[PDB]
This record gives C-alpha cells, sequence and structure tokens, in this order.
C-alpha cells in the first residue's frame, strides 16, 4: 500500500487516521500542493481528478477519502469505525458528511487560488470565507453532539468512528484559518479526546515525513 | 415519510431519484430556498444544519443525502444500488463522491451568495465559477467512465446505482448554469439513458410540485 498524500491536507489527515486507527501498514508517499505536484501530468497518471489523497492497495489505485474509509471499515473489521445498527449509521455517516460534503470541499486549495486570482482576495477575507463555512459547518455538528445522550468521548458512543476521522482534521484546519473554537466546546473536547490516542497522534500533520 | 425539499435543490433531485428507484412512498414537502424558508427557525427545528433535504421517517427526521441514501440502501434492498463486491462499491462511491464532495457544494445558494455580497460577483462570473467546478469534475468522471471496460448504459454496470443518483441532478444544473457538456459524450449519453427510466422523470425538477 502506497498513500499518496500531503501533510497538511484535511483529506490526508482524514485517510491517515482510519488507516492508522485499522493497523494497516503504507509507504507515505508525498505529494506537495505548495508547489502544484499534482496539477502534473505525472499525478493524473495515478489520478485524475489530481486531488490527493490516493491509495494504490498494490493491485489498484483508489480514489476519494470517503470512498476509501468505507472501503477499509469493510476490508478491515477491526476495530469497526461504523456501527452495527441502521440509525446509529446514518448518523456517523451524517455527522462525517456535515465535514466531507459542506466544510472540507468550501476551503480547498483550488478554491481558495480562484478567490485570490479571479475576485483578489487578500488573505484577510480568504480566513473570513474558510471561517464562515466552518463556524456554520461546527454550527451544526456541535448541535447534534449535544442531543445524543448516550454519547461518550467521541463524536458517537465511547469509540471512535469514521466521524471522528472527519472531524478532527477539520478542527485542526479551522485552527490553521485561525477560527475561533470557543463557541464548540463539545467538538473540542471531542478533539481533545482523539488526541489522546495513538492512531490520532501518528497521522497529525506535523508528525509527517514532509512536515515543516 | 415526508421529504423536506426543492424542487431544483440538486441535493434534493438525488435523494428523490433513490426514493423513486426503491419505490419508497413520501409526502413532498416543499422548502422554498429562494424565499430562503430554510434559513427561518421553523426549519431550524427540523434541521439545525439549515439545509436541504431533510427525511422525516415518521419516528426521526434524517439529514446528509449520502448518508439518507446509503441508509436506503440497507434498508430497502431492492432494486440494488450498490454493487456487491468490495472494488465495485468502492468506484462506485468514489464516482458519487467526485460530485457528492468536489462539485455540488461548491455551487451551492450560500457560497454563490457571498460572492455576490462579499466579492460583488455578477450572475456571468457566478456562471464562470459555477463551470470552473463542473468541467474539473465533469473531466475526471468522464476519464473514469472511458476506462471501465464492463460499463454498460450507465456510470457502473448495466443497472442504475447511487452514482447516477448523484450524476443526473448534476447535469441537470450543469444545463442550468449554461455548462457545454460537448466534451463529455459519455457522462451525456449516462445522462440520456437513465432518462428514459420512470424513476428519474418522475424525480427530475420540472416534475415537482413547486415547479415553476
Ligand atoms: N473528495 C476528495 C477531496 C480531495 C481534495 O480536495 N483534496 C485536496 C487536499 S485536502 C487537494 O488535493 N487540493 C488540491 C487543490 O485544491 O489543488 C477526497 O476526499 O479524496
Ligand atoms: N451535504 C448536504 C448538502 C445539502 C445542501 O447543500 N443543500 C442545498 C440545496 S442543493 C441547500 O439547502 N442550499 C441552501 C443554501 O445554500 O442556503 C446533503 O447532501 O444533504
Amino acid at each position: 500500500m502506497k498513500l499518496y498524500n500531503f501533510w497538511r491536507s484535511g483529506t490526508s489527515h482524514r485517510l491517515r487516521i482510519a488507516l492508522n486507527l485499522k493497523g494497516v501498514p503504507y509507504e507515505y508517499l508525498a505529494v506537495h500542493l505548495g508547489k502544484e505536484e499534482h496539477l502534473k501530468d505525472a499525478f493524473k497518471a495515478l489520478n485524475p481528478q489530481q486531488l490527493v489523497p490516493a491509495l494504490d492497495t498494490g493491485a489498484q489505485v483508489l480514489i476519494q477519502s470517503p470512498a476509501i474509509i468505507e472501503w477499509l471499515e469493510e476490508q478491515y473489521p477491526t476495530p469497526a469505525l461504523l456501527p452495527a445498527d441502521a440509525d446509529g449509521r446514518q448518523r456517523v455517516r451524517a455527522l462525517a458528511a456535515i465535514v466531507g460534503c459542506d466544510i472540507h470541499p468550501i476551503n480547498n486549495r483550488r478554491i481558495l487560488e480562484y478567490l485570490r486570482k479571479t475576485f483578489g482576495a487578500d488573505e484577510a477575507a480568504i480566513n473570513a470565507w474558510c471561517g464562515t463555512w466552518i463556524s456554520a459547518g461546527f454550527d451544526a455538528y456541535e448541535a447534534l453532539l449535544a442531543v445524543d445522550p448516550k454519547r461518550g468521548r467521541y463524536s458517537f458512543g465511547d469509540t471512535p468512528t469514521l466521524a471522528d476521522c472527519y472531524l478532527v482534521p477539520q478542527v485542526e484546519s479551522a485552527r490553521r484559518f485561525q477560527v475561533d473554537l470557543t463557541p464548540y466546546p463539545l467538538i473540542r473536547a471531542v478533539d481533545a479526546a482523539c488526541g489522546e490516542l495513538d492512531a490520532f497522534r501518528r497521522a497529525a500533520p506535523a508528525a509527517q515525513p514532509d512536515s515543516a
């Protein structure tokens, strides 16, 4: 297994947590987004979409972190990252999708570049943009954590799930874009509890080979 | 079941197709996005995130169309919208995630409103934005359809899948934003094949009760 990814990438960080929780070994292959190595014909051979991450399983190159992570859950049952019952699965998947659909893609490099080059945005306007979508997404996420009475230390129950895999990288991203997280005690408690776990610690951007 | 949705909403349309394919009956409850009925406290009681669609199952209100659809596939097995094998699953999920993560959310109403109100974007700039992310996502989607040797009429195999549930609304949106689809014959052929099916036809925005 070869993971084509980038240290500060939220989607890379997402897949790293899932892989580490499953204890699946993989070779770390850095694809430097700042250098735009993903925008080159060489990387297009691996991923036509030209985004990270991409996972070479040995037999094939897989794309889309959400699809890869669902794949890992089935290919590597232990520990389970999705609950067994329909209602629980739907809720974990919804919490994940708040991050995966409604926060992360909006703050992606290509988007911020568009805002800079087409809309003349300076860095303060970039940070105001990222904070808008994060705050909106975290508002909804936090509200959902509040109403779940059976919830323990993490997003759902008292074991780490897919939802935590999506949430942790997003909280890190929020801190990079200087998003004030005071209004989200519950998300911050989930993030800190996750931060105690080896799988999460090893996956963090600063622990990566290509870190600054 | 009650479906809180909007006729031209791409995610609403996505969910409608899945519900129609599963032959599951629901009450159509319109939530007018142009009137911003979703931004009112009344809708926040149903969905704290304040987006459409939301599905009241009688017993609970479900949010996040990707999660709801994965829920329907488990709850209502026939006809199968995900293949049986892991590699097939992952690939259908990846195609859906290109649309669900990397196209649709970028062109959402709230985002375009932000471009208008913060960056002073006019409609031509709005259309140039929307086409940028659609063309980028469709480039990758189309490339994947081309490299699948055993593909029939649809995105994967020769039965409709979740991927088609995501693709068709996106193609409709592409047409609303005047995106030139000449470069995507394979996507256009998948869409035309889907448009032959009762389930898709009934789900089309123009066929909805709150349509113009
Ligand atoms: N849905 C994709 C999203 C991939 C994605 O957007 N990756 C970002 C890194 S977090 C990227 O490659 N950005 C490069 C760019 O914006 O040019 C996935 O989760 O795999
Ligand atoms: N990930 C969500 C996305 C929902 C979403 O963004 N819905 C749009 C309609 S396609 C919406 O409600 N937009 C209202 C707005 O932008 O203010 C889902 O699939 O349920």
